[PDB]
């Protein structure tokens, strides 16, 4: 029940995405607690140190959920520019020409699938391209 | 409870971004305190020296949160003009031609990621460009 103010930085999450759940706690929490939404992307929690505690818990646990990191997957055989059109015809993927490598972005579960699907599209063709040579 | 006036410069933050949280304190603070929003980008706090204290605390702590600094990352191998198109196809980046270097802007956490992602796109290609030479 201790009345205090607390600082919560909101990094990955849009601070107003959290409008419902932080203020809906005030329904249950009652008075004394205030939640502040600043487009400079922090959320200022001022109130009873237990209820703010959860919203340092909730957000910075929820701020984990939307975590988006990028990784460069090289391509030994196929052209990165094809794979960037194909994988984007199914549904963020950007191809780097120089190193022949595909930049991918998403949560670690989505960056699993495209990492398994790019290993098959990079599988080596057997000897037979669209071009063959016939000795007459 | 001392009634005073105080000067708060608001540097990085839009002074009207702080309309909710400074005036919502007046709800809890009560009378005697006044918060002034000047588009010349300061916020004049006149009132009880404890409640203004926090809003010198809050803002100049919040004014830290949106801190945006720029840095020039050189590029030894790749062209800065490519990396400026690629890194901007994922989502501020401006490339400098002469020194072959990319200007980047953002908070120190975002300027971490692009600094790790530019180290891979600058990694040296192994001997094999899009051009090879076949001796027949």
């Amino acid at each position: 029940d201790e009345m205090v103010t607390k600082v919560v930085p909101v990094r990955n999450v849009s601070v107003r995405e959290l409008a419902p759940i932080l203020r809906q706690m005030i329904d249950s929490a009652g008075s004394g607690n205030v939640v502040n939404y600043d487009p400079s992307n922090v959320i200022m929690l001022t109130g009873r140190a237990s209820v703010v505690e959860r919203l340092t818990e909730v957000i910075q646990r929820v701020d984990h959920a939307g975590n988006r990191t990028e990784e460069v997957i090289p391509l030994d055989n196929a052209s990165a520019s094809e794979i960037a059109r194909v994988l984007e015809s199914l549904t963020q993927i950007v191809a780097d020409e120089r190193t022949n490598s595909v930049i991918v972005s998403g949560d670690p579960a989505t960056r699993d699938k495209m990492r398994r699907l790019i290993r098959r599209l990079d599988s080596e063709m057997e000897r037979s391209g669209n071009s063959q040579v016939f000795y007459l």
